[PDB]
């Protein structure tokens, strides 16, 4: 799949803090965390739906740890995509935690 | 920085194969590769400009290896962003190589 990422230049945000902002995180132990909720990919879409109130065009800014692997991380976001989440969010260098 | 990623549902592409598609890659050794050109982040934007012909709204689909770390990968894309590359591309599970 060819995914388009819209990067904002000079410290900005294409999403001006959406109405229902959900913070997803992948920690060093490759563990998915939705705020204060530890989840697996299969349960990710479930808790996510409870977060965005089923809004699938909500940009889920994921805070991944510097030591998470790309297959784990992509497996997570691949899961959001199939849930209908057409918008995920890259936290540059994990420089924006919850 | 809050970056918006537009994921296509049911195997699609928001970018219908742009005029000048550039394929960036981060290999398991955390080495940046632009097609057949091994580069560092500082030289990435240089070769990229030669690829997209200075077009900074070109979606650079990066093929990262499953074992690349998120800080390496983001350091790469962070570098594209400052170059003016407002569009990078997530290759889902590295399932689309050059």
């Amino acid at each position: 799949v060819d995914i388009r990422v819209d990067l904002p230049a000079s410290s900005a945000k294409p999403q001006p803090r959406p109405e229902k902002p959900v913070f997803l995180s992948v920690k060093a132990d490759k563990q998915l965390y939705v705020g204060d909720q530890p989840v697996n990919a299969d349960q990710l879409t479930s808790v996510l739906d409870q977060r965005t109130q089923a809004n699938k065009e909500t940009t889920i800014f994921f805070q991944a740890d510097k030591s998470v692997d790309y297959e784990t991380l992509m497996s997570v976001m691949d899961t959001l995509r199939k849930a209908g989440y057409l918008k995920v969010g890259l936290v540059g260098m994990e420089g924006a935690a919850k």
